[PDB]
């Protein structure tokens, strides 16, 4: 039998260098949520795996002028990876593409404030413009709002598309800089496992606030049609229902956590 070849990317706290990569091989090199998932989804399916981080260091988008698939999902799509054990999100383009567990964590889009920031809710941000507010330049929370006909987001999209100076942010790290350097005045938008994760980071001075905008689910994903699908996602239900996918994001987040 061979090696399973498993895809998964650098993203914290999903998959992490140990900090004494350099003198350790193979799946040694790693730790995070996503190594300790693909454990056990390896113990559930019996077979050994290669952990691979993606070349191209992305999810997985067509490329609008080659049409070529980039990312997890091409590696998938072109034959290089078996299973993709990765924050991917289950999306529809991916799907008909590709096959997908049922969901390992689900998310949603959420908003980030400083600590002592007047705001409980999108709407609150919504009507006033005291406290500025965006996203990420290239993300999929730009998108939602962009394609939005809720009266409450579409109000927030025509704010963030012509605001000056720009709300978008080109990283994470800028927008999370952002928030703490900003006195309470710039709020941030960003999936709520991200958000989450950073609540628990030194300084401590950022927190989630309000309900989710949306719903979505990151999945394991595996080519089209290919024989292990099946047992991977039965996998995936037998670690919810036993508690141990609660019991990674809380390890991961919280008894990980610095907050
Ligand atoms: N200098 C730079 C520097 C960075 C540039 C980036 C860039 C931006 C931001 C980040 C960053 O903050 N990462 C942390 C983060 C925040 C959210 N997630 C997340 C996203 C997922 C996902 C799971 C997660 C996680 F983790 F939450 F679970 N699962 C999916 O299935 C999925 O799909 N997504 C995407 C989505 O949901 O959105 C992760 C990292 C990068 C990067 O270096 O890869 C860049 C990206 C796209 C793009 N088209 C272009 S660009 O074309 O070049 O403009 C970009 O340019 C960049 C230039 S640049 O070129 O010089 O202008």
């Amino acid at each position: 039998n061979k090696t399973v070849v498993v895809t998964t990317i650098l993203e914290s706290p999903y998959v992490m260098m140990k900090k004494n990569h350099e003198m350790l091989e193979g799946n040694e090199r790693y730790e995070g949520y996503c190594v300790d998932l693909a454990a056990e989804i390896a113990k559930h399916c019996g077979f050994k795996y290669k952990l691979t981080i993606v070349g191209d260091g992305k999810y997985g988008a067509r490329d609008a002028d080659t049409k070529i698939w980039n990312g997890m999902v091409g590696e998938l799509v072109y034959g290089k990876a078996d299973i993709a054990i990765a924050p991917l999100t289950i999306t529809l383009v991916r799907e008909e593409v590709i096959d997908f567990s049922k969901p390992f964590m689900s998310l949603g889009i959420s908003i980030m404030i400083k600590k002592g920031t007047p705001i409980e809710s999108a709407e609150d941000l919504s009507k006033q413009t005291e406290i500025a507010y965006g996203t990420l330049d290239s993300g999929s929370t730009k998108e939602f709002f962009r394609r939005s006909k809720i009266a409450v987001f579409d109000k927030m999209w025509t704010y963030m598309r012509s605001a000056e100076p720009s709300v978008f942010v080109r990283t994470t790290a800028e927008g999370v800089a952002r928030v703490r350097k900003s006195k309470g005045k710039y709020a941030y938008l960003l999936e709520s496992t991200m958000n989450e994760y950073i609540e628990q980071r030194k300084p401590c001075d950022t927190m989630k606030v309000g309900g989710n905008l949306d719903s979505k689910g990151y999945g394991i994903a595996t080519p089209k049609g290919s024989s292990l699908g099946n047992a991977v996602n039965l996998a995936v239900l037998k670690l919810n229902e036993q508690g141990l996918l609660d019991k990674l994001k809380n390890k991961w987040w919280y008894d990980k956590g610095e907050c």
